[PDB]
């Protein structure tokens, strides 16, 4: 797997962001993980965290896995690194999302997230309060 360049043009909620990515604006949904919806209980909060991760950053960069790339809402599944530090992984640590869906191939990072998700667990929080 590799890092690529993308530039943020919007954070959208706790799990999906819209990047300048190959010269085009397109809407990423991290991999591996769920946020609760903006509607939801913590929902605003993720939202929050993964705004701040991402506006503040001064690189970020989108990893592809090793299965399918897009959503069929033509979403790009990846991990998404804010000056180095993944944000699929910190929401989890944080307990502002659930470790999820898992498949058509992209579980390079599973175990790294569901690690972060035992330890939110274990600390009770957020999501897990
Ligand atoms: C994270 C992820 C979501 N999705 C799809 C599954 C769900 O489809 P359906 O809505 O058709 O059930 C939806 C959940 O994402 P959201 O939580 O962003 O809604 O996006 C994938 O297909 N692959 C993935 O890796
Ligand atoms: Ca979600």
């Amino acid at each position: 797997l590799h890092k690529e360049p993308a530039t943020l043009i919007k954070a959208i909620d706790g799990d999906t962001v819209k990047l300048m990515y190959k010269g085009q604006p397109m809407t990423f949904r991290l991999l591996l993980v769920d946020t609760p919806e903006f509607n939801e209980k913590y929902g605003p909060e993720a939202s929050a965290f993964t705004k701040k991760m991402v506006e503040n950053a001064k690189k970020i960069e989108v990893e592809f896995d090793k299965g399918q790339r897009t959503d069929k809402y033509g979403r790009g599944l990846a991990y998404i690194y804010a000056d180095g530090k993944m944000v699929n992984e910190a929401l989890v640590r944080q307990g502002l999302a659930k470790v999820a869906y898992v498949y058509k191939g992209n579980n390079t990072h599973e175990q790294l997230l569901r690690l972060a998700e035992a330890q939110a667990k274990k600390e009770k929080l957020n999501i897990w309060s």
